[PDB]
């Protein structure tokens, strides 16, 4: 039991409590789960687990080709203070054409059946302009991974319509108000009943049974009893809690419930879960009672709606064109939400049908994996199972680094599944328990939800603690040590933030108590949950500060605990409460799929994803992109404290930090391609328009955007003139590096075009998921991404957008110093 107590702190919720449930869902989860993770475990090889090589499979684009030299790839490998360079052709393997070489300061190895220039370690170096530092090493023994040993009537014969008594609602406190009561399947409400009103008081008694059309034969699994609190005095919803009529058993829910409510304050997933509200002091509650081949017009119709966006709505006359020519529609992937989307699932013989329609899948089952596709059937427009199951059956062919690409959104995508027990629940589970540095993340995505998410912490906790059972001791310490250690320095964040430019006082206290924990609480050693290769040591308490902010973040930097570590580096972590970094996780994972879609095409723009882990409510880590300050910091060092600005200071600011002019044309370079990155990315996720205090350049050229959980003439993005004077442009001419910059943008807007659908899908589930959204907010990125245009026409469409932001120079940059 006191494993159970560990596991407990580890998740940051008590699985094993059952004071808010109203059936054994989540425990029957957790047994369900103990077979696939024993499945994981026995199966996964010790020792590529205990290493963990971060290998990918997919080609080394042209721009880093073009940086090797006569097929040759310098690795110096250490011994004790041996310093060896061999040289190396991309193709060698690790563990056996160069003769374990763990990398200089990480817990990173270059090993197994992989050439070297198909670790992400060596492509990190070869991007950067780094060298490839290695360190002969003892492989680390299997057995620290060691996991702690373990231990009558048919629906379809009910044709008697489906009916639920509203008893009544019970609020401890506190016009007029009714109960709505929807049988729902996705987003889509299959039938929906109403209660008469009446006066909203402290207890309000209907009695009264809502007959619903649908039969109980007709419901489908996964079907969501919604119920919903309504008040008039033109009506406004107040609460929400949803029942799923199906069980985990395939039995339909019968008995006596009362209902702890949700409050509002919309696609929201929030509204889609079968949590209750566990404020059973506070909250509304319910109480219910349930006692129960074809012509050519019309293929090119059928094509034209098949090519349409995730977001374009199919009428009523689309799905009935999709559902009847079912089987032309199932050799296109493609259609399969479509399609899927033109299924009456509130009716038995087409859900059949619909099945039967499924196991003729092999087109689907011989298809190349689309990502793009594959999400949108995850998303909360389908609470099938198994058309949920084909999608997650396709995910199963990603190799481990597309995992790490998509997992934060695989796991949001789980607040979409209607039961606890998931084909994507177990898939996380499985891909987590194969590779460590899939599992670490996973611990903190999921934990990131415990922390702050009532609506589905419950979920996330059983699916956790199935990780949790599943990834050997040693990750167990190893969690156990970073979750101390982010509870000790969000109680100094917190601390610091009450007492109160930073003053003496706050500057004094911050660094006792950082010196406090110092000499007592704080570990050996950590690692760095944004980057677990890291392990950071002790703290530098002279280099730590606080900003002289409203927020009050800590800046906090750390030793490497690491001997065979080459830089002097510190380990530089932010910690903030203020900020709902649910939402910069989300925005920042975004950027690295945008980044490896523009791989695909051989296309860098430099983009500067930093690091950033949601801990908590409103709290979290940011990663220190050191060597670097704000654009609005280079304007004030020049121009003054408050004043507007001039457009030479940042090529000013960018000359006087590079040394030779080697090193200077490649910052401006850099900084062409930086800039056009976070322009064409920050434009199609409509958070371009930024003050320039919340926009970052490093000492080597690289702009980069900051701060994104926060979002009148506009602007698309940022374009200023001291951005383009870097570039070399007075107002209206253009440079070389202006008409590259133009020529860049293009290329790389062009390159998220072409992955257009999975970008949508992308941002719609980062709206539902970590925004709380409406369908026309939603809707931004089909204009963003000009969906139905042409290059030609997208092209002159953007170039328009880097001309309006021409016309108003600093309109918008100033227009922010007046409101700040
Ligand atoms: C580094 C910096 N330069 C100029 C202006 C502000 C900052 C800065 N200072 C901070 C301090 Cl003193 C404490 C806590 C947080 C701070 C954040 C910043 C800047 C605004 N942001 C970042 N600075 C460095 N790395 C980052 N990664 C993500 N954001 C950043």
């Amino acid at each position: 039991q006191a494993f159970q107590r560990q596991l407990t702190a580890l998740i940051g919720y008590d699985v094993t409590d059952v004071s808010n449930v109203h059936d054994d869902e989540l425990e029957f989860t957790r047994r369900g789960l103990v077979t696939p993770r024993m499945a994981e475990v026995a199966s996964r090889d010790p020792k590529l687990y205990a290493m963990h090589p971060w290998v990918t499979s997919k080609p080394l684009p042209e721009y880093l080709w073009k940086k090797i030299a006569n097929n040759c790839i310098f690795i110096v490998i250490h011994r004790s203070t041996t310093s060896q360079t061999i040289k190396v052709s991309p193709d060698d393997t690790p563990g056996a054409i160069l003769q374990v070489l763990r990398v200089c300061g990480r817990d990173e190895y270059l090993v197994g059946e992989t050439p070297i220039k198909n670790f992400q370690w060596v492509r990190h170096c070869l991007k950067n302009g780094e060298e490839i530092h290695v360190v002969l090493d003892t492989p680390p023994d299997p057995a620290l991974d060691e996991v702690r040993k373990e231990e009558t009537v048919s629906l379809w014969d009910c044709d008697r319509k489906f009916r639920v008594k509203i008893r009544g609602i019970d609020i401890p406190v506190l016009l007029t108000v009714f109960v709505e009561a929807n049988i729902q399947h996705g987003q889509q409400v299959l039938c929906q009943r109403r209660t008469s009103p009446k006066p909203f008081t402290e207890e309000v008694l209907w009695n009264v049974w809502l007959e619903f059309s649908i039969k109980i034969k007709d419901l489908p699994k996964g079907a969501l009893l919604n119920l919903q609190i309504y008040c008039g005095k033109k009506v406004q919803l107040l609460y929400y809690v949803n029942l799923l009529l199906i069980d985990h058993r395939f039995l339909l829910r019968r008995g006596e419930y009362v209902l702890h409510m949700w409050q509002i304050s919309s696609f929201n997933a929030d509204k889609l879960t079968s949590a209750t509200n566990p404020d059973k002091e506070n909250s509304m509650s319910i109480s219910i009672l349930l006692d129960n081949e074809m012509p050519n017009q019309l293929r090119k119709q059928l094509e034209a709606i098949i090519a349409t966006d995730p977001l374009n709505p199919l009428t009523a006359e689309d799905k009935e064109l999709l559902w009847h020519f079912r089987y032309e529609s199932l050799k296109h992937p493609k259609a399969y939400p479509k399609l899927f989307s033109s299924v009456k699932w509130g009716q038995q013989e087409i859900v059949a049908k619909t099945y039967q329609l499924l196991a003729r899948r092999e087109v689907w089952d011989q298809s190349a994996l689309d990502v793009g596709l594959t999400m949108q059937l995850l998303d909360c427009n389908f609470s099938d199972e198994n058309v949920r199951a084909i999608a997650v059956q396709k995910l199963e062919s990603l190799e481990d680094d597309d995992v790490l690409h998509y997992l934060l959104q695989l796991v949001q995508a789980v607040k979409f599944e209607p039961y606890h027990d998931s084909a994507l629940a177990r898939f996380l589970l499985k891909r987590g328990l194969r590779n460590k540095r899939i599992g670490h993340f996973l611990f903190w995505f999921l934990r990131s939800e415990i922390a702050q998410s009532r609506h589905y912490q419950q979920r996330f906790a059983v699916i956790l603690e199935a990780y949790l059972r599943g990834c050997g001791t040693a990750m167990l310490h190893d969690f156990t040590q970073q979750v101390q250690v982010i509870e000790m320095l969000q109680k100094v964040t917190l601390d610091i933030k009450s007492l109160s430019d930073v003053s003496s006082q706050v500057i004094s206290q911050l660094k006792q108590k950082l010196e406090n924990l110092q000499n007592s609480q704080l570990p050996e050693s950590f690692r760095v949950p944004y980057d677990p290769g890291l392990k950071a040591g002790a703290l530098a308490i002279e280099k730590c500060k606080v900003m002289a902010s409203k927020k009050k973040p800590l800046w906090l930097e750390f030793k490497c605990a690491d001997p065979t570590a080459l830089s002097n580096e510190t380990i530089g972590i932010i910690f903030k409460h203020g900020d709902d970094l649910r939402q910069d996780m989300l925005i920042l994972q975004i950027l690295r799929i945008m980044e490896s879609i523009w791989e695909t095409e051989s296309l860098d723009l430099c983009l500067l994803p930093y690091g950033c882990i949601s801990t908590g409510d409103k709290i979290g880590m940011i990663e220190i992109v050191k060597d670097a300050t704000t654009i609005a910091k280079i304007q004030q060092s020049t121009v003054g404290n408050t004043g507007a600005f001039k457009d030479e200071v940042l090529n000013h600011w960018l000359k006087e930090k590079s040394p030779t002019e080697e090193k200077f044309q490649a910052a401006v370079e850099r900084f062409v391609y930086s800039c056009a990155g976070y322009c064409v990315a920050t434009f199609v996720l409509g958070i371009g328009d930024r003050h320039n205090d919340n926009i970052m350049i490093t000492e080597t050229g690289n702009l980069f955007h900051i701060d994104f959980g926060h979002i009148k003439e506009r602007v698309p993005f940022v374009l200023t003139p001291d951005f383009l004077f870097v570039m070399g442009t007075s107002g209206k001419k253009t440079s070389p590096h202006f008409q590259k910059f133009q020529d860049i943008c293009v290329k790389a807007y062009l390159a998220l075009r072409h992955h257009t659908n999975l970008l949508i899908i992308l941002f719609s589930m980062m709206l539902m998921t970590g925004m709380p959204t409406s369908k026309e907010d939603i809707e931004y990125i089909r204009d963003a991404l000009t969906v139905g245009k042409n290059e030609e026409d997208a092209k002159k469409y953007f170039l328009d957008q880097i001309e309006v932001c021409r016309d108003k120079g600093w309109t918008v940059q100033f227009n922010w110093f007046l409101h700040l």
